[PDB]
């Protein structure tokens, strides 16, 4: 077992395992001996952030590169079905505000993720079970220089990279991601947890390339008055802001906050960190 000082269990890959030198499970993603040491290193410059994973140690150890990870807890897709996928008005705007904060930090951090969906949300463990983390940096490209903050060009006709059913219109049209395109996919994973289903999802498909075709032709088809009605308004003017982000502008994350804020307290919400699944018997 790994490290002098780690141990291994059952679950590109994850595996529960023990900082046996203090007591304390860890989850331990390994590699056949190339991704792990570069999203290790992203990590790194991710670390110390609220709601990224603390990396405690990267080696290798026989035939793998080992990565040790602090054990987080459950998926949003996994509390969501968990939910019966159907989260309350309350959840949605919890969760709301710390996502946004997380693509906001990783932002500061010159890196855009590129992959926001439910899957890449986990609830941490214990005293930070109320905590919001993200991963899964495999698909995380800095989009600036360190020093000089110069934005990456604008490019075209490039495939999407990420999951379908969240990418923003300008990726389903081969546009360069950017800081506007992972909170234009949080919008949309917003209104998922809100509708239990995407209106591009389950589009009949025969091949894997007539369906991205399918989802993009249905997702620019689908104004966002008519995606988001029966919801609070605050849901469509967010996705509204974002489609309306220039490639290299800055986002305005505080107004995005305050915008589900605002429908918040009025509503009467207190943000006591009690999401749903935390009233499950």
């Amino acid at each position: 077992r790994v490290g002098n000082r780690y141990r291994l269990g059952r679950k590109g890959d994850i595996y529960l395992g023990t900082d046996i030198a203090a007591g304390e499970e860890v989850a331990i993603k390994l590699e056949c001996v190339p991704q792990l040491h570069i999203e290790s290193k992203i990590y790194k410059m991710m670390q110390g952030g609220v709601g990224i994973p603390t990396i405690r140690w990267c080696g290798a150890e026989g035939d793998y590169n080992v990565m040790v990870m602090e054990l987080l807890g459950p998926s949003l897709e996994d509390l969501f079905n968990f939910c019966s996928r159907k989260f309350s008005l309350k959840t949605v705007l919890l969760l709301a505000d710390q996502m946004i904060s997380r693509i906001e930090y990783i932002h500061s951090k010159n890196f855009i993720h590129r992959d926001v969906k439910p899957d890449n949300f986990l609830m941490g463990l214990g005293k930070k079970g109320n905590l919001v983390y993200i991963i899964d940096f495999g698909l995380a490209k800095k989009y600036r220089d360190a020093r000089t903050h110069q934005h990456i060009p604008y490019r075209e006709n490039k495939n999407l990279t990420g999951t379908a059913r969240y990418a923003s219109i300008n990726t389903h049209l081969g546009i360069e991601q950017s800081r506007r395109d992972d909170l234009e996919s949080l919008g949309y994973v917003l209104m998922y947890f809100n509708l239990g289903s995407l209106p591009w999802q389950g589009l009949k498909a025969a091949t894997k390339r007539q369906k991205y075709e399918r989802i993009s032709e249905k997702k620019m088809s689908t104004p966002i008055e008519v995606l988001c009605k029966g919801y609070p308004s605050e849901f469509a003017t967010y996705l509204n802001f974002c489609r309306s982000l220039r490639f290299d502008d800055k986002p305005d994350y505080s107004y995005l906050r305050q915008l589900f804020r605002n429908l918040f307290h009025r509503q009467g919400f207190s943000y006591d960190y009690v999401f749903d699944w935390n009233m499950l018997k």
